């Protein structure tokens, strides 16, 4: 592979799309690689990590319990509810809902959680409270990943998302247990985690949430590092490419390969 920046550029050439990318030390926030890092990209399902950060902030404040069982109706369900459609009779706990949203990208679970934090407006206000003045959620599942050209709704920037993830995982805004829980949900991703492990060299840690949307939108927020450590946050978003899902996956994996081959920077 070429250097990470060379590879990011190649990916834009080969996709005819914009790529946005931050590589950041998790412990310190040192920015290593930044490409279009202040440009907007649709969050798509990556917003689910931020969502559960807001849920955990409520748990810490004593305003929520991960144990609390939520009962819901079939008419409440939206497209893509692999876990939540199985629990119409018995409900799901708030913690189960976050696990389903993050690890399975269950959309009804995400909407159920979104209501508890005050909807898109409430989650945006939470972002503002933790010092993210850029990221915004405007819509519910499943309309939020429409990715219309020039539309600022439901967007983040690579720099904002990486900073926000670092705040939630490491900054003591969340309690120790909550930080540990958010991390474990990302480790437990079933959508992309096992697939990424299968192509990663032995010794590399991965935790992640992925997203996809219209007009080629694609993304991943991840923790990655050698020696089985979550050394760096890596945020990659793609937009406005007509490429197949497979090619968008391969290009993101290519940026990953470049990082792996040239890790010491
Ligand atoms: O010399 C470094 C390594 O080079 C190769 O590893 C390859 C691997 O065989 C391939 O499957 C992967 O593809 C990249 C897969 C990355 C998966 C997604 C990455 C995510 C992670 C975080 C967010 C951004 C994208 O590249 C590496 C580096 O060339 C060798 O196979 C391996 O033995 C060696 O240790
Ligand atoms: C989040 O990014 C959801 C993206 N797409 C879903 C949507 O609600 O629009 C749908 C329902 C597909 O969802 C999945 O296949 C579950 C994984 C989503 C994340 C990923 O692909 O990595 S729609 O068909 O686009």
């Amino acid at each position: 592979s070429p250097q990470p920046l060379e590879q990011i550029k190649l990916s834009e050439s080969q996709l005819s799309g914009r790529v946005g990318m931050i590589e950041m030390d998790l412990a310190s926030g040192r920015t290593l690689t930044a490409w279009r890092a202040d440009e907007r990209f649709p969050m798509m399902s990556t917003f689910k990590v931020v969502l559960c950060g807001a849920v955990l902030a409520r748990v810490d404040a004593g305003d929520e319990q991960l144990e609390r069982k939520i009962h819901y109706r079939q008419q409440d369900l939206v497209d893509y509810s692999p876990v939540s459609e199985k629990h119409l009779a018995d409900g799901m706990t708030v913690g189960e809902l976050c696990a389903a949203a993050i690890t399975m990208s269950d959309n009804s679970a995400a909407n159920l959680l979104l209501a508890t934090v005050g909807g898109p407006a409430g989650l945006t206000a939470f972002l503002r409270q933790i010092g993210d003045n850029v990221t915004r959620l405007d819509r519910w599942e499943t309309e939020l990943n429409e990715a219309l050209p020039g539309d600022a709704r439901d967007t983040t920037t690579p720099a904002s998302m990486a900073a926000t993830l670092r705040k939630l995982l490491t900054s003591q805004r969340l309690s120790a247990r909550s930080q540990r829980q958010l991390l474990q949900w990302m480790v437990d991703d079933r959508v992309a985690g096992p697939l990424i492990r299968s192509v990663l060299p032995a010794g590399w840690f991965i935790a992640d949430k992925t997203g996809a949307g219209e007009r080629g939108a694609r993304g991943i927020v991840a923790l990655l590092g050698p020696n089985n450590k979550a050394e760096r946050i890596v945020v990659i978003y793609l937009r406005d490419t007509p490429a197949s899902m497979a090619e968008r996956n391969q290009q993101i994996a290519g940026i990953g390969a470049a990082l792996i081959e040239h890790w010491q920077r």
